[PDB]
């Protein structure tokens, strides 16, 4: 349970299952979510996003890549992100609010739930279980999911249990 548990975070940042995270791994995710809604890569929400996963990646690799080769091994790849999940979660602050930008259809800076579960599927997650975690992600009910929903989410979700 416990290292299916480890791979299945591995797996998250791996976006093209290649065996080691890339900075490409987080950029191909930015294209992914832009291509989902239709939001330009040279749009100032698309600028934002590629920016915000530059950011992540760079944190992500301060913390895993330990030989600087800038790709992150499996091997490499957890006490760290459970010890500190607040600090993650603000590595990726700047991603997460700008995916929260492109998912955000009508402007009004909010973003319903089946378009969280759309940035989903954007990231790997298969179309009937994205739906269960956008709903999950949504814990006042309100049909809304918003920065304060998604940033301790991505924290706990990060912090692998023992
Ligand atoms: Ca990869
Ligand atoms: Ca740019
Ligand atoms: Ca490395
Ligand atoms: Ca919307
Ligand atoms: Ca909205
Ligand atoms: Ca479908
Ligand atoms: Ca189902
Ligand atoms: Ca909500
Ligand atoms: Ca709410």
């Amino acid at each position: 349970e416990y290292e299916r548990r480890i791979a299945a975070r591995f797996t998250t940042f791996d976006q093209d299952g290649n065996g080691h995270i890339d900075r490409s791994d987080f950029s191909g995710a930015a294209k992914a979510l832009l291509a989902e809604f239709g939001v330009a890569a040279r749009s100032d929400r698309g600028q934002a996003l590629y920016g915000g996963a530059e950011a992540l990646w760079q944190g992500l690799a301060g913390i895993a890549d330990r030989d600087g080769d800038q790709r992150i091994t499996r091997e490499e790849f957890v006490k760290r992100l459970r010890d500190k999940p607040d600090r993650f979660a603000e590595i990726a602050r700047p991603f997460l609010h700008a995916a929260l930008g492109v998912a955000d259809t009508d402007g009004d800076g909010a973003v319903t739930v089946a378009d969280t579960a759309r940035a989903l599927t954007a990231f790997g997650v298969p179309e009937d279980l994205a739906r269960q975690a956008a709903a999950a992600l949504d814990t006042d009910g309100d049909g809304k999911v918003g920065e304060t929903e998604i940033v301790p989410a991505f924290a706990r979700y990060f912090t692998v249990p023992a």
